């Protein structure tokens, strides 16, 4: 896909790099998992999901877009959702 995004963190959460092909995905996503499963004492559930939320974003123009407009956080609520 085009890179079109403000942070290239979406490809760290899917432990992949930018030009990962589905072989990548697949196994850097079991990297990911393991690094922010719910078993670490933090229970970072939210980055577990982050790492789908990631790649959803990465393969959605949509939200890809506004990753490089406002970023994750925009990206992620499906647009820049920052009330007053």
């Amino acid at each position: 896909g085009m890179t079109s995004v403000k942070e290239t963190k979406l490809y760290d959460l899917l432990g992949v790099s930018p030009s990962a092909n589905e072989q990548e995905l697949k196994k850097g996503y079991r990297k990911a998992a393991l690094k922010y499963h719910p078993d670490k004492p933090t229970g970072d559930t939210e980055k577990f999901k982050e790492i789908s939320e990631a790649f959803e974003i990465l393969n959605d123009p949509q939200k890809r877009e506004i990753y490089d407009q406002y970023g994750l956080e925009a990206a992620r609520s499906g647009g820049p959702s920052f009330g007053p």
